[PDB]
């Protein structure tokens, strides 16, 4: 399914969407697009589904800040499976994003719900993507406004490499 299911799966991305709000208000970010897509079936394993039988999804967000663009990727782990980092993609070609994103979604499922980093390297270079760790205890016990802003800082910061 290539349909954008943003609003219907928004409950699963409560924290992540609060992060988007903070980037907009305190870190001069503009959101270019938000899309929430179903993960594809690959073989007979069932990681593309949640524990409850519903589709497991992935959210992509295009962001502009300080004259540069990046794309955030966030994998739905609402059923309590091991949380993935938030991917920050840079130098993303939007003219091929539709097809590339499709490869990425398949790579996530194929990698047993992990980022397909060899694919990311091929697509954007080793320096074209990085992971950002979620705030501690995200999913169990609410996260403070302080740590939410910290999360935002970690997303937009500059890397050594």
């Amino acid at each position: 399914d290539a349909t954008n299911y943003n609003s219907i799966f928004a409950n699963r991305f409560a924290a992540f969407d609060e992060l988007l709000s903070i980037l907009k208000t305190k870190f001069a970010c503009r959101v270019l697009f938000e899309e929430t897509l179903v993960l594809p079936k690959v073989g007979r394993s069932r990681l593309h589904l949640c524990k409850d039988g519903s589709p497991r999804v992935i959210k992509a967000v295009g962001v502009q800040r300080n004259g540069s663009e990046f794309v955030l990727l966030e994998v739905d782990v609402s059923d309590g499976v091991k949380m993935l980092s938030t991917k920050v993609l840079s130098g993303v070609d939007s003219e091929t994003w539709r097809n590339d994103f499709e490869k990425i979604r398949r790579g996530v499922v194929k990698s047993s719900l992990n980022w397909p980093n060899s694919l990311f390297d091929q697509l954007y270079g080793q320096d074209g993507h990085r992971g950002v760790n979620h705030p501690k205890g995200l999913g169990e016990l609410q996260v403070s406004r302080e740590n939410m802003e910290g999360w935002a800082e970690r997303v937009v910061r500059e890397q050594f490499t």
